[PDB]
């Protein structure tokens, strides 16, 4: 069948992992334990996306490493209003690279909640520096209607996987 990409959304609790996933699959924002399946055409090439919306809790090491092993690409999401979620980007990138036993792997740093500009604590420049440090692309998103770069984040991840 069509090429299948297993995309895994990781990040601290409350950063907007589910809101981004639901916006991407249902085009809704309302403030399902299975991974989500859809067809999508990216750069005139149809594909099947299999998207796992992870839980921001500590979870279990066995369950966590398992879905990291099966992922073809990862979105590392933080909230621009949450400093701790931004600092934990280093932990998510290192942990996924450790599981993969790789120096690099298709991932994109996602700075979510950029609509909350008066609560924003992580600047765009801080976000780009973080992405540059980890050698991954940077994109700013908002899952609140009207959504910002939600489709682009997932599609660009597939593009990275394709150009890997
Ligand atoms: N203003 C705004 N609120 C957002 C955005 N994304 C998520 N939220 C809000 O922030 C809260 C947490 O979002 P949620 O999607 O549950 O985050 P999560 O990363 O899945 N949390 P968990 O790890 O506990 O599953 C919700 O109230 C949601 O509506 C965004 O881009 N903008
Ligand atoms: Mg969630
Ligand atoms: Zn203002
Ligand atoms: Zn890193």
């Amino acid at each position: 069948g069509l090429p299948t990409y297993k995309l895994v959304v990781v990040g601290d609790g409350g950063v907007g992992k589910s809101a981004l996933t639901i916006q991407f699959f249902q085009k809704i924002f309302v403030p399902i334990e299975d991974s989500y399946l859809k067809h999508t055409e990216i750069d005139n090439q149809w594909a099947i996306l299999d998207v796992l919306d992870t839980a921001g809790q500590e979870e279990f090491s066995a369950m966590r490493e398992q879905y990291m092993r099966t992922g073809d690409g990862f979105l590392i999401v933080y909230s621009v209003t949450d400093k701790a979620s931004f600092e934990h980007v280093d932990r998510f990138h290192q942990l996924i690279l450790r599981v993969k036993d790789r120096e690099s792997f298709p991932m994109i740093l996602v700075a979510n909640k950029v609509d909350l500009m008066h609560l924003r604590k992580i600047t765009r420049e801080q976000g780009k520096e973080m992405a540059t440090k980890h050698n991954i692309p940077y994109i700013e998103t908002s899952a609140k209607d009207p959504p910002l770069n939600v489709d682009k984040a997932f599609h660009d991840l597939v593009r990275v996987i394709r150009q890997q």
